[PDB]
């Protein structure tokens, strides 16, 4: 059988992320199913080792997947990770593409804390999207994980907390649908941009779709610019109309952060936490997919 690490049976391809493909694998020893990321070694700028080092720096964090093994075999760099449960996009589809307010708020609280944690380790994620959040397994089925550090970048020095300089003409990184407005404008990303993207993700869960989704386009350049210009032309107060004002406050707060500002994560969490209590929700972690 085809094995990597002389321990991991390789199975079918199950997705493609930053700079590499993801495969199902089986810990042929432990007997557990795993996820296996492969990067073709035939490149002048390999990334998987860099990503692995970011994960390993993160593993003191709640909701960061465990790395099981890192190595090079034949034509591929290999990173084996703990296999988690479905992505938030998967669960969104299981729930026919609408989440209740309570689920969105329960998710929002944990997703802000994952991003805060990454920032506390001097990195920005730069690919905040529903597919990059996965629920845990078993007694960790209530826990939201964040994955994929292939687009991550250090935003400050560990010692001085000197922020990376302000720069323009930086290329777009992750998905267009959730990119911050500044990212469309080619501005270097910082902490504010991870959080603004989360704001779009939350409104996506509330609405079923964002207003810059499904814009008719013949070529694929004209589909991106219609995303960019609909996102730039749709005020937050229009985007969040008919939803609790916290979501508009969240997005306005994130859009108004200065490039090098430290976000007040606690205030953002309390915004949603206080709304959670006003709606009379309880913390029983019964998400839409548990019903």
């Amino acid at each position: 059988e085809l094995r990597v690490g002389n321990r991991y049976r390789l199975g079918r391809k199950i997705g493609s992320g930053s700079f590499g493909d993801i495969y199902l694998g089986t810990d042929i020893a432990a007997g557990e199913e795993v996820a296996i990321k492969l990067e073709c070694v035939k490149t002048k700028h390999p990334q998987l080792h860099i990503e692995s080092k970011i994960y390993k720096m993160m593993q003191g964090g709640v909701g960061i997947p465990t790395i099981r093994w890192c190595g090079a075999e034949g034509d591929y760099n290999v990173m084996v990770m703990e296999l988690l449960g479905p992505s938030l996009e998967d669960l969104f589809n299981f729930c026919s593409r609408k989440f209740s307010l309570k689920t969105v708020l329960l998710l929002a609280d944990q997703m802000i804390s994952r991003i805060e944690y990454i920032h506390s380790k001097n990195f920005i994620h730069r690919d905040v999207k529903p597919d990059n959040f996965l629920m845990g397994l078993g007694k960790k089925g209530n826990l939201v994980y964040i994955i994929d550090f292939g687009l991550a970048k250090k935003y400050r020095d560990a010692r001085t907390h000197q922020h990376i300089p302000y720069r323009e003409n930086k290329n777009l990184t992750g998905t267009a649908r959730y990119a911050s407005i500044n990212t469309h404008l080619g501005i270097e990303q910082s902490r504010r941009d991870d959080l603004e993207s989360l704001g779009y993700v939350l409104m996506y869960f509330n609405l079923g779709s964002l207003p810059w989704q499904g814009l008719k386009a013949a070529t694929k350049r004209q589909k991106y610019e219609r995303i960019s210009e609909k996102k730039m032309s749709t005020p937050i107060e229009v985007l969040c109309k008919g939803y609790p004002s916290e979501f508009a406050t969240y997005l306005n707060f994130c859009r108004s952060l200065r490039f090098d500002d430290k976000p007040d994560y606690s205030y953002l969490r309390q915004l949603f936490r206080n709304l959670f209590h006003r709606q009379g929700f309880s913390y029983d972690y019964v998400f839409d997919w548990n019903m």
